[PDB]
């Protein structure tokens, strides 16, 4: 019980910042996650033996794809850590537990293809789960891993606390389906502006946790420019593989996914920042003021893509 994880000095300080990059040393990522659980949640939240076994089974069930990989999982959990740590008193003990675990598991067994490609391919998962197809799959993989002998990190919760955390994780993982973000953010916007927003209303907390999940999921746009720009290569490597597979089904893909239209990337990033990322971090910052550094970093990155278009890089 007296066994802490400690990080080297630079990581001990930088892990607390929203723009932290977890680095290229994969074998330190589990340790980084346990560190974040210990500080976010407590040294008693989980049996270390079970938590380590859970982490390693999760890692094994992420695939070797350019972006939707184990690094993404840990990165998304770090952004949740930073939100939780800057909003100490707003979240219950169950929510802190559930949300880091949800972030770690939110893309389990991703193949690097969108919901839309699965439906056009007529993948068996598109028959089992008609909407949020990959996200319902990620939640299914999460429940499966939790039921492996030795992996039930929630075993010391009471029966009703166990049902609550699995429900926090289900809604948090479904919320990472970007198709659902637009409605959720619009509704949070109206509620914040007419002043009906009420963090004691469960259906409102669910909406706010959804937005936190979108914010954490998109957090590549909130890093320092060199991280954001090199992450974009990984994201587009999957988009363009998907476009290739569309062309194999005899469907011209959208330009976002066509490797023949790489020149259009900078203008496509502008649309994405303006339509998704800025609106996401603006509402998050209106609901949770200490998450403003995410909105500031995002706007810095929009300005860098505007400089790419003006030829200044
Ligand atoms: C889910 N997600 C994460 C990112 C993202 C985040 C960070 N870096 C790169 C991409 C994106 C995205 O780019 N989205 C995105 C890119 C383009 C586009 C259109 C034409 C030509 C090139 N790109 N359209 N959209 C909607 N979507
Ligand atoms: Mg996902
Ligand atoms: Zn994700």
């Amino acid at each position: 019980g007296l066994m802490q994880f400690t990080l080297p000095v630079r990581l001990c300080k930088e892990i607390e910042l929203f723009h932290f990059d977890i680095g290229p040393f994969e074998n330190m990522w589990p340790g980084i996650f346990v560190y974040m659980v210990h500080r976010s949640c407590g040294t008693s939240c989980f049996e270390l033996e079970k938590l380590c076994r859970f982490i390693m089974s999760v890692k094994k069930n992420y695939r070797r794809v350019p972006y939707h990989n184990w690094k993404h999982a840990v990165t998304v959990a770090h952004c949740m850590y930073a939100i939780l740590q800057n909003n100490h008193t707003l979240f219950t003990d169950l929510e802190r537990k559930g949300l880091l675990i949800a972030c770690l598991c939110h893309d389990l067994d991703h193949r690097g293809f969108s919901n839309s490609y699965l439906q056009k391919f007529d993948h068996p998962l598109a028959a089992l789960y008609s909407t949020s197809t990959m996200e319902q799959h990620h939640f299914s993989q999460t429940v499966s891993i939790l039921q492996l002998e030795g992996h039930n990190i929630f075993s010391t919760l009471s029966s009703s606390e166990y049902e609550q955390v699995l429900e926090i994780i289900r809604k948090a993982i479904i919320a990472t389906d970007l198709a659902l973000y637009f409605g959720n953010r619009k509704q949070l916007e109206e509620m914040y502006q007419t002043g009906s927003l009420n963090l004691n209303n469960q259906s409102h907390r669910d909406r706010v946790i959804g937005l936190m999940m979108t914010a954490c999921d998109l957090c590549s746009v909130t890093k320092l420019w060199p991280v954001t720009k090199l992450t974009a290569n990984d994201i587009y490597a999957e988009f363009w593989a998907e476009g290739d597979e569309m062309k194999k089904l005899g469907i011209q893909p959208i330009p976002m996914m066509d490797r023949d239209k790489k020149d259009e990337v900078p203008q496509g990033q502008l649309g994405f920042y303006n339509a998704v990322a800025i609106p996401c971090y603006t509402t998050l910052t209106q609901i949770l003021p200490p998450t403003e550094p995410l909105l500031k970093a995002c706007r810095d990155n929009l300005s860098q893509w505007e400089k790419v278009i003006r030829g200044e890089e």
